[PDB]
């Protein structure tokens, strides 16, 4: 629901995501990475299923983060392909993809894949 | 900036993009494959100022597959590069997350690549 | 080389292996999920020399899920290390490919995640 | 097929794939790398399906490569995960995960992800 997915949560790196989920289907907000060439704040831009299925699944969404903001540049992009689950213990699981600019013919090592876990609640 | 376009992959899908001053990227995306009709939003991001040395641009966006005519319950999300030069290109690996249970949550999410050059697949 | 053992993920599943001084890793995984029953064969390869500076241990192994009993067309591999000390960990991500027409080839990859450890699941 | 898999292979890099398949499901062979921190051949290991559908489709297979042979060690490892797709053009469809050691804290950042199609031809 918008109001389930709007709000901060955190991921097991202790990273910070700020998001509001709107009517028209859109993500918006702001990331802090505590993790790699990153420091502040990143805008973020992404879309969500504003009508999901009513059997007990998961919200599907994503969202891009491009590493350059007032203070630097770190010439990469990340995805971040999940769904949200809502419930006692809300969580957002996501898979990753980190593409960092490279040179045509290093573009097969140009790509990292991971995963996060965001939940309201800080870990650790 | 170059990313500015049409552009279509291996599929025939067709990806219509504006790439801002702001850093974003807006448009629509048509899948020429799996559970989806006509154009769907979407939006992203891209490095503004890329660096000089011959490097690409870094670049992601995302489409939910919900329009006024279809909901597919699923999201895909694109992560790669621009090249420019005699045959500009965007490279990139995607990840298909469709809603599932909790349990079945290990199950979500397929991984495969696409990729974009300016020429019509006529 | 501290790999050689019975392993379980968060799912349940017992991965059973040998890291051999040859590099090889040979064993039996028992998944507690999907189109699955009872043991299958594995082999993979890992680094029988690994750095000495806290870094894991790179490794990965294939399982094709037909046995004995089932024959689910597919098989997934799992890339990662091991982390040793007081909870030893085997961290790693996967990619299960089953087979498709090349005209479905498109969606035939799932990706995710498991990490194993030697505790029971009880 | 036993038949249609077993023999050379090559890959958009410029990598020779040298796998035989067996009849108990395992693959053999070696590995040379036209890219990365590799030179000459490395062992490989996997599985394939030795029974595989008879409606058109694939067959499912992986194969794994420490990136350690008698002469280096690059402390990685790749595995692929694909089918093999018979007729007048063969091919066998790849994604690829490759990890290198790392510490804890750099784990998150320790995969990269990729794709090689391995054909019966050279490329270019
Ligand atoms: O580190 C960042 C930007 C921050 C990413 C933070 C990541 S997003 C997924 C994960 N979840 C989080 O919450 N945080 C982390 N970008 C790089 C990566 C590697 N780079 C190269 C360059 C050249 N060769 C190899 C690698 C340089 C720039
Ligand atoms: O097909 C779509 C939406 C269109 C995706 C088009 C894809 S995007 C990457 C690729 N590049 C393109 O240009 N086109 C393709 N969504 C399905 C996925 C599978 N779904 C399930 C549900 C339950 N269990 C298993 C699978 C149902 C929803
Ligand atoms: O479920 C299995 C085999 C068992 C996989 C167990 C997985 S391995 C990674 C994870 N870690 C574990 O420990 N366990 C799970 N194979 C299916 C996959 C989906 N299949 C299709 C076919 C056609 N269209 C779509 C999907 C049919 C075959
Ligand atoms: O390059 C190789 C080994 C050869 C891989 C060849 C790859 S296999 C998939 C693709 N298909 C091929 O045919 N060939 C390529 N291994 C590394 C990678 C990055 N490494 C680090 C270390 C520390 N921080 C970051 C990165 C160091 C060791």
């Amino acid at each position: 629901r918008e109001a389930g997915i709007t709000g901060t949560w955190y991921n097991q790196l202790g990273s910070t995501f700020i998001v509001t989920a709107g009517a028209d289907g859109a993500l918006t907000g702001t990331y802090e990475s505590a993790a790699g060439k990153a420091e502040s704040r990143y805008v973020l831009t992404g879309r969500y299923d504003s009508a999901p299925a009513t059997d007990g699944s998961g919200t599907a969404l994503g969202w891009t983060v491009a590493w350059k903001n007032n203070y630097r540049n770190a010439h990469s992009a990340t995805t971040w392909s999940g769904q949200y689950v809502g419930g006692a213990e809300a969580r957002i699981n996501t898979q990753w993809l980190l593409t960092f600019g490279a040179t045509e013919a290093n573009g097969w090592a140009s790509t990292y894949v991971g995963h996060d876990t965001f939940t309201k609640v800080k870990p650790s």
